[PDB]
């Protein structure tokens, strides 16, 4: 039900398969269709520099944090209504778990 931290090397597969089409991880990286992910855990939703979200993105002000971040991804758009991530999501618990435990290291 909570994370726990897993395969970052699966993670990493996970995010170039299933996010980096949208998505970048390091510091100083492009915003692309989504935002620049650097800095996004301890982070309130809407705050990646350069980017301009949705109100409904603002408006959830989620402070990002491993749990709420996969309840995120297992359905997008169910915990943000009106979001523009056109993103189905991550429906196994273990892809989530592996890919957030990337993520931490990856925007660290
Ligand atoms: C497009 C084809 C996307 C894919 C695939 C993924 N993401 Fe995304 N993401 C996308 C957009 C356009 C946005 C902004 C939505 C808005 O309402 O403005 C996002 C947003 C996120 C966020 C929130 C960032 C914030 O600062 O609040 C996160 C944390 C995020 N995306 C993560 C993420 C992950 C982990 C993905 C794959 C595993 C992924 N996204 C795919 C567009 C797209």
């Amino acid at each position: 039900a909570e994370f726990k931290a897993g395969s970052a090397k699966k993670g990493a597969t996970l995010f170039k398969t299933r996010c980096l089409q949208c998505h970048t991880v390091e510091k100083g990286g492009p915003h692309k269709v989504g935002p620049n992910l650097h800095g996004i855990f301890g982070r309130h939703s809407g705050q990646a520099e350069g980017y301009s979200y949705t109100d409904a993105n603002i408006k959830k002000n989620v402070l990002w944090d491993e749990n709420n971040m996969s309840e995120y991804l297992t359905n997008p758009k169910k915990y943000i209504p009106g979001t523009k991530m056109a993103f189905g999501g991550l429906k196994k618990e273990k892809d989530r778990n592996d890919l957030i435990t990337y993520l931490k290291k990856a925007t660290e």
